[PDB]
């Protein structure tokens, strides 16, 4: 018999930042320190490692603001 | 027999912030330290492994706000 | 029997940041350490390693608002 | 005071075999198998090991009787 | 006061052996196997390893004799 | 005071063997097999490791004998 969809979606959603101002931001650590012993590594399928990584980040972005829409339709 | 969907999800939302300042912000950690020891790394299927890692973020966005939507139809 | 999709989905939306200012913003990490000992490394399908990274980020956008969209239609 | 020590053992002692004739021997063992499977060996002070060996042997002396002599004289 | 030593062991002692023949000897032993996995080895100090051996040995001394004299004097 | 040492071990000791004959001996061991897989070696002081021997051995002395001697004098 007949199949019919209608996928309609509808969206006037508005996502919103005032700020006076960003300012006198002070990122300052103290010197890290990473080590790491192995004596093999032997990866395989789809491996996604991160080994002895050091990150000092500062982000300040005036908006920084995310909206992610996800649409699917699967028939079979 | 006959098979009819309508899929109409409708949205008029806001996510909003007003702010006056962010300022007189002090990221600061004394210094890490980090050690790993380990034999034999052996990884197969899919494996998502971080070893080790020392991270200092500071994130300071004006907005920040997220909206997240999935919208999934399956039919069979 | 006849099968019929209507995809239509429909998006007025809008993201939207005001900031009265960025600035006198300090990154001054402390000087890093980072060692890594391994005697084989041996990767095979797909991997995507990382080792002994040390990074400094600062990342200050006027904007840095992030609009992400995902639409899929699969049919069998 | 005079310390005097005299050592003199005798000894006069025989060890004797008569055989009339060895033979018709057979070692005839059927194929052995051995597997070790490990993560790691980590030997430090004075170790003395053996893994997976696999011996067949066939001693037949005419003899088999043992003479070793050790003398030792220690002072302080 | 006076130290005196007499270190006077005597030996006569005889081994003796009579055989008649030796003869018609069969080693025959079925094909062997052996398998070792370690992942690492680590040897430190006067360590006296064997790992995966296979020995086959046919010793048939009709006499083969060994006399072993060791003698120390040690004096301080 | 005085130290006298008579050190005067006396030996007329013998390791004597008649055999009427050696023969018809039959050394045939089926095939060996062998196998190591390690990843890493690491030695260091006074080791004396073997690793994947296969030894056939036919030993079939009628005298082959062996007379050994150590003599050894220390003195401070």
């Amino acid at each position: 018999g007949s199949v019919q969809i209608v996928y309609k979606p509808v969206d006037l959603s508005k996502v919103t930042s005032k700020c006076g101002s960003l300012g006198n931001i002070h990122h300052k650590p103290g010197g890290g320190q990473v080590e790491v012993k192995s004596e093999k590594l032997d990866f395989k399928d789809r491996v996604q490692s991160k080994i002895g990584s050091l990150d000092n980040i500062t982000h300040v972005p005036g908006g920084g603001n995310k909206k992610i829409e996800t649409h699917k339709l699967t028939f079979r």
